[PDB]
């Protein structure tokens, strides 16, 4: 019904008393090729919280902006 993967780990951007962090990662998602996805995760990935995935045109659109 619904799989995802940690193809690969950029960025963690803050950590939180429970030990989930809040991730830049490239996530696959129903075996699409990965996309960047900015989210929150539990210790050992295995839950994922809130958060957004963004096309490589979504992502580049936005550092091109901000910087």
């Amino acid at each position: 019904e619904f799989t995802f993967e940690i193809e690969e780990h950029l960025l963690t951007l803050s950590e939180n008393e429970k030990g989930w962090t809040k991730e830049i990662n490239r996530v696959s998602f129903n075996g699409a090729p990965a996309k960047f996805d900015i989210r929150a995760w539990s210790p050992d990935h295995t839950k994922m919280g809130k958060g957004i995935t963004l096309s490589n045109e979504e992502f580049q659109t936005m550092v091109d902006a901000f910087k």
